């Protein structure tokens, strides 16, 4: 059982490089529009406290240099949707997949294609944390890299990368340019809310462990949903809803372990610790696999 | 630091399916040749005790169904090289990347594109263990999925998947069909040997921690390579080769910590433990990041 990303080829064919003045970052080229973070327009002075509408009205199409590989795409119009710039180009991307823009909820996972200078560098799986950050791997020039899920040849874009917080976690927007979380695209100190652990995902991962032949953490105890939630909240875990219990149904039926029996296992893990043992090679409880992720990989 | 795969697009464009009889696995289409595991020619009875030369002599080009999606590629020749079948087809793949076939060493990492019926399913990073197995994630029909690294648009193919051992780890060949390790492509009792920890990768991880300011474990001692190797083996760690010392060169130069001084630091951790301290937020020493992986993620 590995952390597994979606194949990235459908997204690689959409990545381009966008340069405005001194700043170069990545854009997403779909049909005849390039989407990118609007902070590309800022100078190093503007970026400390930008007035974006005032800055954008002062730009011309020719201020934007868009490069797909070696070929320059001519920008023929530009507008702003929240924190995302939409550059209209005179060329349609023949590699445009079937796609949708979606806003994901905390606890959902997605694949990130990290890119620099319009060229894909790496792919990995992330979860939207309950505090609306992501624990990514992004360096200078990674902005405009996107996160996505793939469902039968349809790419659902859910994240565009904008910034790194002082704690090393990351923040960005949906493809409508709205940030996940209380963050802003301004270079100034910003912290996130206290994070919590994605309970339904920890349980899904415990089931993945059982599917892969590990049972050391199970016990013979039971719990009610409410009593489990009291202990979960005490340990800074998210509430488990009846919808979550239902979503875990396939995994419970495959292993024969009732959801509330798995909750009693997790409760014991939280109260006693792992005593130096590991689950699926991990010394900590892993919360970045959803129930769907486990099913997709295990079957 | 997290496991980051290479973008899979250049490999996705080379994946096809190969069917003999009712058995379908994956193949790799480069120029006008498709490479796949030779056990595609076996029936469920043959696999228990196959005579591959006799099975191949009964086959003709017209017994092999090669498909890119649902589009058939006409087979015009077939031959066996070690444990791989090479099917010459009448069409050169226009998506063939610049590529090399390489045989990797234990400890080296690579990205796996897990595929079923020629359709990519997911991508993840793997390390070749010292016992010549990988801790993959593979289901029925995954054989012919490949592992690869990418360097300046050149894809180095290093692994093709063949089998799962009873401990749940995986075994396969290079693209010339030579197995890694003592395994054979027959359904008969086989077992992975005892494994060891990849010392060169643990050292790379310690350098990564130093780069990020986590350096409490740096001591005031040094060691010789030979003395270190003899101690490491007593802790079930791999000895270092001269090539390992050289691949740590860039990280040693970046940090100013001599390789042998870092070896002495690791020796102290092995002999006295970590004393409840963590390194990079972990109580365990990670051994599946190579020196290149550490550099790749900070560059
Ligand atoms: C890291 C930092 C001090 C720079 C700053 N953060 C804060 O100012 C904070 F305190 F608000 F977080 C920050 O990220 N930015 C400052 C400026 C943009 C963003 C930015 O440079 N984005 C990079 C896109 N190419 C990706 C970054 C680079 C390092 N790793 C990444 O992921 C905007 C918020 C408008
Ligand atoms: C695991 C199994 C008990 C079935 C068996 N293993 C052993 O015989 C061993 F133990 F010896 F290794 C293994 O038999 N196979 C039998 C036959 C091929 C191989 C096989 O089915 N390969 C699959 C390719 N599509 C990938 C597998 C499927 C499950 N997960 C995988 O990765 C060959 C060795 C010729």
């Amino acid at each position: 059982f590995r952390k597994m990303a979606f194949p990235s080829g459908k997204v690689e064919g959409c990545m381009v490089q966008v340069t405005c003045g001194t700043t170069t970052l990545n854009g997403l080229w779909l049909d005849d529009v390039v989407y990118c973070p609007r902070h590309v327009i800022c100078t190093s002075e503007d970026i400390l406290n930008p007035n974006y509408e005032d800055l954008l009205i002062r730009k011309s199409n020719h201020n934007f240099l868009v490069q797909a590989g070696n070929v320059q795409l001519r920008v023929i119009g530009h507008s702003m949707q929240n924190c995302v710039l939409k550059l209209k180009v005179d060329t349609a991307n023949p590699k445009t997949p079937k796609y949708k823009f979606v806003r994901i909820q905390p606890g959902q996972t997605f694949s990130v294609l990290a890119c620099y200078n319009g060229s894909p560098s790496g792919v990995y799986q992330c979860a939207m944390r309950p505090n609306f950050t992501i624990k990514g791997s992004f360096l200078n020039g990674s902005c405009g890299s996107v996160g996505f899920n793939i469902d039968y040849d349809c790419v659902s874009f859910c994240y565009m990368h904008h910034m790194e917080l002082p704690t090393g976690v990351h923040a960005g927007t949906d493809l409508e340019g709205n940030f996940y979380g209380p963050f802003v695209d301004r270079q100034t100190a910003q912290a996130a809310g206290t994070d919590t652990t994605i309970t339904v995902n920890v349980l899904a991962w415990l089931y993945a462990a059982v599917i892969n032949g590990d049972r050391w953490f199970l016990n013979r105890f039971t719990t009610t949903l409410n009593d489990f939630n009291l202990v979960a909240m005490k340990y800074n875990y998210e509430p488990l809803t009846q919808d979550h219990v239902d979503i875990l149904g396939p995994l419970s039926a495959q292993t024969g372990i009732a959801v509330l029996d798995m909750c009693a296992s997790l409760k014991e893990l939280l109260q006693n610790g792992m005593n130096g043992r590991t689950i699926l090679g991990s010394a900590l409880l892993e919360d970045e696999f959803t129930p769907f992720d486990v099913v997709r990989q295990c079957s």
